C-alpha cells in the first residue's frame, strides 16, 4: 500500500481511480547522442530547417529533447519522433511568456516526425548559440533513464478539485489541525522530472481559467543539483498540451510554465 495520512484514507478509492500512468525521468550528468532524450546539450537539427530564434532574432538553446521511441509508450503519445523544447538565453525569465503562456515568442516547441539519417545533413556545430547574461536553468548536459510509473492526482494540479468536487481550501479545511500536514505530504509526493502524470508547482497551477483544456503534461523539469538544474529559487518547469492537439501531433499551442519559491 502506498501510504496515505489517516484522514485521507477514506478517499483512497477516489485517488486510485484518478491514477495516471507516466514516465519518471531519472537523470545522469553526461554526454548524450544526437538522437537521444536529454536535458540541455545539443539537439537533433536538420541543416535545411530554420533554427529557432527569440524575439530579438538570437538563436535559442535546447532545454530538453524527448525521442518518443526511447520511452515507455503512454496512451495518446506519439510512438516515434523527437519533441524539442527551446528557450531564449537572453532574458532573465528563462523565456517564459509573461502574457500568454502558449505564445512561442521567447520559447519554442518543435516536433520532428521523420528523422533524417544522413549525418552530413544535420547541424553538428552549435557554437553559434550565445551565452546570455543570466545562467541557463540547466548548466550541465544530462542523459535520461525513463521508468514507467503511476500516480494519483496531486493537490498542486488543478484537476484535484475536479476529482474531489470542491476547492482545495474547503477540501483540506475539513481536516482541521491536520490540514497542513496532509496537504504537504500529498503535494510532496510530486515533483521530480517526468513525462505525463500530474503537475507540481511551487506557486499556483496557471490552467484553471486561462488554459483549462491543457490537461496533458508533456514534460516537467524540476530543480536538481545532480545535473545543475536550478529554476530561480528551487523552482520547477513544465509544458502542457490539449488532448486534441496531442492527437493531431500539433505542438504549436503548448503551455510553458515555471515558478519558484
Amino acid at each position: 500500500m502506498n501510504h496515505l495520512p489517516e484522514k485521507m484514507r477514506p478517499y483512497r478509492d477516489l485517488l486510485e481511480k484518478s491514477a495516471k500512468e507516466y514516465v519518471k525521468l531519472n537523470v545522469r550528468k553526461g554526454k548524450t547522442g544526437r538522437y537521444d532524450s536529454k536535458i540541455a546539450g545539443d539537439p537533433y537539427f536538420p541543416k535545411h530547417e530554420t533554427y529557432p530564434t527569440d524575439e530579438n532574432g538570437q538563436p535559442m538553446k535546447l532545454l530538453a529533447q524527448i525521442n518518443f521511441s526511447h520511452i515507455p509508450q503512454l496512451d495518446g503519445y506519439p510512438s516515434s519522433g523527437i519533441l524539442q523544447f527551446y528557450i531564449s538565453v537572453h532574458d532573465d525569465v528563462y523565456g517564459l511568456n509573461f502574457d500568454d503562456r502558449c505564445e512561442q515568442k521567447n520559447f519554442r516547441v518543435i516536433y520532428f516526425e521523420n528523422i533524417v539519417e544522413n549525418d552530413d545533413e544535420l547541424v553538428s556545430d552549435f557554437s553559434f548559440i550565445g551565452t546570455g547574461e543570466c545562467d541557463f536553468p540547466i548548466l550541465s548536459e544530462a542523459a535520461v533513464e525513463p521508468v514507467k510509473s503511476s500516480e494519483w492526482v496531486l493537490p498542486t494540479d488543478f484537476q484535484f478539485e475536479q476529482y474531489t468536487g470542491m476547492e482545495t481550501m474547503e477540501f483540506f479545511g475539513q481536516f482541521g489541525e491536520d490540514e497542513e500536514d496532509i496537504y504537504n505530504e500529498l503535494a510532496e509526493n510530486g515533483f521530480g522530472h517526468k513525462i505525463g502524470g500530474y503537475a507540481s508547482f511551487t506557486q499556483h497551477d496557471p490552467r484553471e481559467y486561462a488554459y483549462k483544456e491543457h490537461t496533458i503534461m508533456l514534460l516537467q523539469i524540476d530543480s536538481d543539483d545532480d545535473i545543475d538544474s536550478m529554476w530561480g529559487d528551487v523552482g520547477i518547469a513544465n509544458f502542457f498540451i490539449t488532448p486534441e492537439d496531442l492527437r493531431k501531433k500539433d505542438f504549436s499551442n503548448v503551455l510553458y510554465n515555471w515558478d519558484c519559491s
